[PDB]
């Protein structure tokens, strides 16, 4: 199909999406950057759809944390939420998509901004949600591995599918951990979607960036990031370790797993059978140019190598 303004997209009722992406690349990700409200709009897909349980209820990935925000940005795992909600809510208002295709369209055409991302694939016609999601459901940086991982596989995701949408933390930061530093980010290159995520958190953790006595927040190994005690733990726990490290200097399988396992928590409470499929609307990530790296001066003997089958590669 050819839309109004000669833009092509392979079904026709994609066209409407085209003037909505032209406004987020303008108006919500301040000119198409990989910056702070690309990476808040990543986290908002994770806090939106995560909201799904067989036995409690909630619809996923259904624009309820938009909908039913003076709910949702109650619970405490959804601290520092609210800025984004507030700034899509009158996107949804203005333009004339369900707040959950926006919610995970604007979350898909912020990765497209990182160098070394993934065209998420992208369904379109999400109905309204219609309940506010259950509390409790969004796994925090003090929870357990083994809380995390029954929280996500009860949300219908593997121990590996975890490791694998944790690849976004590779363009992130942290603002509540310790309020004392906000924008202290996960990885040495939080604007760039990279393998750097899974090799620093594999280091010895240092010092703390900040203050060092922060619920959910271990030691760093170095001054300008933080490191959640969540992924301090999954990095070390033999559930997740060697899928841990199998991501590092494996761009192919970051992007590979993270766009279909995006894919998957998009349409949590959905049936990409009754939508369509708008996937050639979001944009053509730049492609990375450095090697993977361990951070300068530091070496082999720094790592804390977790698996047992394989040891980790040199670098
Ligand atoms: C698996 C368990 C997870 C835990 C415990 C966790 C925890 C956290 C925490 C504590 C923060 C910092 C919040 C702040 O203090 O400002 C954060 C940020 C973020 N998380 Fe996760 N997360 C998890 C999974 C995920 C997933 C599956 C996604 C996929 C979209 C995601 C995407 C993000 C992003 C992109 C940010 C950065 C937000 C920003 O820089 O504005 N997280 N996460
Ligand atoms: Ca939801
Ligand atoms: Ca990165």
């Amino acid at each position: 199909a050819t839309c109004d303004d000669g833009r092509t997209t392979a079904n026709a009722a994609c066209c409407i999406l085209f003037p909505i992406l032209d406004d987020i690349q303008e108006n919500l990700f301040d000119g198409a950057q990989c910056g702070e409200e690309v990476h808040e709009s990543l986290r908002l897909t994770f806090h939106d759809a995560i909201g799904f349980s067989p036995t409690l209820g909630g619809g996923g990935a259904d624009g309820s944390i938009i909908a039913f925000d003076t709910i949702e940005t109650n619970f405490p795992a959804n601290a520092g939420i609210d800025e984004i909600v507030s700034a899509q809510k009158p996107f949804v208002a203005k333009h004339n998509i369900s707040a959950g295709d926006f919610i995970q369209f604007a979350g898909a055409v912020g990765v497209s901004n990182c160098p070394g991302g993934v065209r998420i694939p992208f369904f379109l016609g999400r109905p309204d949600a219609v309940a506010a999601s259950p509390d409790h459901l969004v796994p925090g940086p003090f929870d357990s591995v083994d809380s995390i991982l029954a929280r996500m596989g009860d949300a219908g995701f593997s121990p590996v599918e975890v490791v694998w949408l944790l690849a976004s933390h590779s363009i992130a930061a942290a603002d509540k951990v310790d309020p004392s530093i906000p924008g202290t980010p996960f990885d040495s290159t939080p604007e760039v979607f990279d393998s750097q995520f899974f090799i620093e958190t594999q280091l010895k953790g240092r010092l703390f960036p900040g203050t060092a006595d922060n619920k959910g927040e271990a030691q760093s190994p170095l001054q300008g990031e933080i490191r959640l005690q969540s992924d301090h733990l999954l990095a070390r726990d033999p559930q997740t370790a060697c899928e841990w490290q199998s991501m590092v200097n494996n761009q192919p399988k970051i992007q590979n797993r993270f766009a279909a396992t995006m894919s998957k928590m998009a349409l949590l409470g959905q049936d990409k059978t009754k939508l369509i499929d708008c996937s050639d609307v979001i944009p053509t990530p730049p492609a990375l140019v450095g090697a993977a790296h361990l951070p300068a001066g530091f070496s082999l003997s720094d790592v804390e190598q977790a698996c047992a089958a394989t040891p980790f590669p040199a670098l």
